[PDB]
């Protein structure tokens, strides 16, 4: 309880529940969290939000959620972005407008960093996937699976392979999903057998967590071995990912790995132009 908003206490339960694994996901319960925390704020008498609410309402809950478990890049992102925000206003600004204000820019930014990010990077990926072409990828991603099932819509007929990670599994429901959509798809549990897999004129889509400063990818435990051998057989490994999981300034952490860049061909983002 605390200083903590009931909305904000509700997803870091989720995040520290393991409800909410990615870090879009992660992202979106966050910014709507917020969107509820500055509804119910109110400025204290003789007290303006531009010097008010960053130490005293923001920052409890984002302490909160840290606790809850460590943030990712994403999370640190829009932080960094709400809180620039906030410095724009001055004491003479009426808390009613600044708060509108506010309100707006959340909106705006998981239009453009979450909604719009996912249907562009779908949508440009699916450019790349062309009629009889095997793709590859690795357990279930969000973004990968909105790139093959535009690509199917598009009418392109393609193979996909699926591999997994043998602990989790999650791959199976994805391949799942790409049956149902009509897409011929070939599942294997593990990585074993990886390099006959992974054949050189295939196409590897991957999606993660995160990228550092450096280009590497952080990503379920497994991924930087498909990431390998793909560049070893010559293959494109093709990195689906929205910028704002990008490191632009520069227990749950066991289960990922770091894909070196070396093993990356491209990344797509929903940036265009």
């Amino acid at each position: 309880h605390k200083d903590v908003h009931p909305a904000v206490l509700a997803v870091g339960q989720q995040m520290a529940t393991f409800a909410l694994k990615d870090s879009i996901s992660r992202l979106k319960a966050t910014l709507l969290a917020f969107r509820k925390v500055i509804e119910s704020y109110e400025t204290p008498k003789g007290n303006s939000l531009s010097r008010h609410f960053v130490p005293h309402v923001l920052n409890p809950q984002i302490e909160y959620l840290t606790e809850c478990r460590p943030m990712c890049f994403a999370m640190g992102n829009a932080i960094r972005l709400l809180k620039a925000k906030v410095n724009k206003f001055d004491i003479n600004t009426p808390e009613d407008e600044a708060k509108e204000g506010l309100l707006e820019w959340i909106d705006f930014l998981i239009n453009e960093r979450i909604t719009l990010a996912e249907y562009v990077i779908a949508r440009n990926a699916a450019q790349s996937i062309n009629d009889g072409d095997t793709i590859v990828t690795y357990g279930r991603h969000r973004l990968v699976e909105k790139t093959l099932l535009r690509a199917r819509k598009e009418g392109k007929s393609f193979n996909v392979t699926v591999l997994d990670d043998p602990y989790v599994g999650e791959g199976k429901e994805l391949a799942k999903v790409l049956r149902h959509a009509g897409i011929p798809v070939l599942y294997s549990p593990n990585l074993g057998g990886l390099r006959s897999k992974v054949p050189a004129a295939s196409n590897v889509f991957l999606g993660g967590e995160a990228i550092f400063a450096n280009g590497s990818l952080h990503a379920p435990s497994g991924t930087a071995d498909v990431a390998m051998a793909a560049t070893n057989a010559g293959a494109k490994v093709i990195v689906l990912c929205e910028t704002i999981n990008f490191d632009r300034e520069r227990c749950f952490r066991l289960l990922f790995d770091n894909t070196h860049e070396r093993y990356i061909t491209g990344v797509i983002t929903e940036i265009e132009f």
